[PDB]
């Protein structure tokens, strides 16, 4: 864990609230006081007492990796305390928590060039986990986080992998062929997610049906007041041809101009589920 995470001294770190309970344990948030005797705000992962082995390695599996990534739209990984007990993992403060959970509490509060600036953070994000051989596997609205600026950022590496049915690609889930462009359909399911402002994909549709509705050519309808740019992006992000979806630089240069040109939004788009011909 030690090759891409810092050993945190415990005395430079504060807990000052519970906000949450994971896998393994607490999460926290807090202050770290940095060498430079800077402090920032932290949140911290705990682990649980009482853990196995396993649960250790699992646990702290999740620092290696984002201990990787050093990019804006990623977690930031501060360091981990291992030495001391509880074993801790320190992030970045991200103050308004989940996407999914956020977008829930301020439905059509945003406009659409604010919600295109999350979407741009995401697929930036995601550019650079593709660009450095990682194929995050769990690419959700709940896994990704957001600050006090609705700066949003990817999260959750617990099945990532060095190369959920309802994010998961049609060929991922058929047999298991997980690509960087399976991420990509994950993204577009994200996409749907953000504009509609955190309602479940495929809503409580059985597992048995999703799975074959998408097979068969259907697509999540276009969300309330979906600019007809934006749905098309979800559209060609889930493309059945894994070959045929863009790649994760060309959803961040198609958001680009989104944002650069606002006009561009104003364009609005038998079965819930649409039949995509394409
Ligand atoms: C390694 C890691 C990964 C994610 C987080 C994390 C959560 C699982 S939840 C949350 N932030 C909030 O929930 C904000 C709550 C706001 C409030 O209580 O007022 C975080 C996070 N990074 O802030 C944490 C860690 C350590």
């Amino acid at each position: 864990v030690h090759e891409f995470a810092k050993e945190l001294d415990a005395t430079n770190i504060s807990i000052d609230k519970v906000v949450g309970a994971g896998e393994f344990g607490e999460v926290c948030s807090g202050r770290l006081k940095l060498p430079s005797k800077k402090e920032i705000s932290v949140a911290i992962k705990t682990l649980k007492v009482g853990y196995t082995e396993k649960q250790r390695r699992d646990f702290l599996g999740e620092a290696s990796i984002m201990g990787q990534f050093d990019h804006p739209n990623i977690i930031r990984l501060e360091g981990v305390v291992t030495k001391s007990k509880p074993v801790m993992i320190v992030t970045e403060y991200m103050e308004n928590g989940s996407l999914d959970s956020f977008l829930r509490k301020h439905d059509a509060q945003f406009t659409v060039i604010q919600l295109v600036g999350m979407l741009r953070g995401i697929a930036s994000g995601m550019k650079y986990l593709s660009d450095m051989g990682y194929v995050h596997r769990d690419l959700a609205a709940r896994n990704i986080l957001i600050n006090s600026n609705l700066v949003c950022k990817v999260s959750d590496f617990g099945l990532s992998r060095v190369l959920p049915i309802r994010w998961t690609s049609p060929e991922a889930i058929a047999y298991r062929k997980f690509t960087s462009a399976s991420d990509v359909w994950s993204y577009g399911i994200v996409l749907w997610e953000v504009m509609s402002y955190g309602e479940r994909p495929y809503w409580e549709m059985s597992n048995q049906d999703v799975i074959k509705a998408v097979d068969e050519g259907y697509r999540l309808p276009p969300p309330m007041d979906c600019p007809a740019a934006l749905y098309q992006l979800m559209l060609d992000c889930w493309q059945k041809d894994r070959n045929n979806r863009p790649k994760f630089e060309q959803i961040v240069s198609i958001l680009d101009k989104l944002i650069r040109n606002p006009g561009s939004l104003k364009i609005i788009t038998p079965s819930n589920l649409l039949l995509d011909q394409s």
